[PDB]
């Protein structure tokens, strides 16, 4: 059975998105109402993830995949010969699994309270600054190569570039910034990047 | 020039720790004050960490792993004889990443705001009710079989003992926590455990 990502147009599911065409693979996609937790096709979302987020990923045995985090990783595992992370059992992949956990718990979940209508904004000043400071330090990692771990586009890539449009949304101001920007355009160039944006219609 | 654990007391490094002594891995420890930076020999953290968090742990060549998840990973795979986590490239080794993010994003991340006290009350209460939820979905899993991942313990239940401890510690609200509470008390037993915690004096 074919692969299906579901996803919310620019939620975090936009990373596997990304890898998912990055990778080559067949895959359909599938949106989620976050608020109703029903699919497009009316479906019951808790049903299918019972934690009701997005990404989700039905693999081709039928089973379910959840974390954006380990999706990515098993795309990529999966397309060896498309590079798109170090491979298993070198410290180049420990240094990946180290900056996927960076984004989605220092990137991704430091959003949180900026998204709930419900967070007072003399808290969310506070967070808004915690992460100036988490965005600065990714800029000056940016500034040593072209990319998040190095040379080469990778699903860290992915996923940063998808936590860093929330920024850009939010108008988050970001100290050092210089050489994010011109990653962001960068990445913002590659064809599979610009088939995930259309394709969630962004 | 062996390996050298980064931690404080009860801190999310006792995940590795505990990791540590059950792969039976030669090894030293290290501890590190949070506020000053200064470790307890007198070196500069962020020389170390620029971070500046726990766990870090020193490998052999010299160089650091950062993010509990990384480091968890890299010494399980290092021996495999332990089976302390599912071989890379298959469907349970995805499955354990899948749990490890879950646990980083989720629960460990989501304790933050509860320490913080720049944390406005009312948003506390989301969290503790949102926290209730994930422990409660974490009780539902551990009533089919013994540990978080199957029947054998693994490097995820390094971590989801660690972050329940501090669940504990704050009297968290859990609505289901009769199986959580028997794991934990399961866990504890465990002679790498007892030896962890007693080397950081709890
Ligand atoms: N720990 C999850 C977090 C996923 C997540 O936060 N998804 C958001 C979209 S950005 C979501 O689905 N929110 C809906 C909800 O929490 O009810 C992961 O890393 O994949
Ligand atoms: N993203 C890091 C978070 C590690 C972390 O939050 N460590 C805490 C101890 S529980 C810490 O060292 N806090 C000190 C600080 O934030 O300055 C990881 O997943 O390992």
């Amino acid at each position: 059975v074919m692969m299906k990502l579901f996803y919310k147009p620019g939620a975090c599911s936009l990373s596997p998105h990304i890898v998912l065409r990055e990778a080559g693979l067949d895959f359909s996609i599938e949106r989620v109402d976050l608020v109703t937790k029903k699919t497009e096709t009316g479906a019951d979302y808790l049903s299918i993830n019972p934690k009701g987020q997005v990404p989700a990923l039905v693999l081709d045995d039928g089973s379910l995949l959840t974390e954006g985090v380990a999706i990515v990783q098993y795309l990529a595992d999966k397309v060896p010969d498309r590079h798109l992370i170090a491979p298993s059992g070198t410290l180049s992949r420990y240094h990946a699994i180290e900056w996927l956990n960076f984004i989605a718990t220092e990137l991704h979940k430091g959003f949180s309270p900026l998204f709930n209508p419900n967070t007072p904004d003399e808290y969310k000043t506070i967070v808004r600054e915690r992460l100036d400071k988490q965005f600065s330090y990714v800029d000056s990692v940016l500034a040593e190569h072209d990319y998040l771990l190095g040379k080469k586009f990778s699903v860290a890539d992915a996923y940063l570039f998808t936590v860093s449009r929330w920024a850009n949304a939010l108008n988050l101001q970001i100290k050092e910034r210089s050489h994010l920007d011109q990653y962001m355009a960068r990445v913002a160039e590659r064809p599979a990047v610009k088939a995930a944006l259309a394709a969630e219609d962004i």
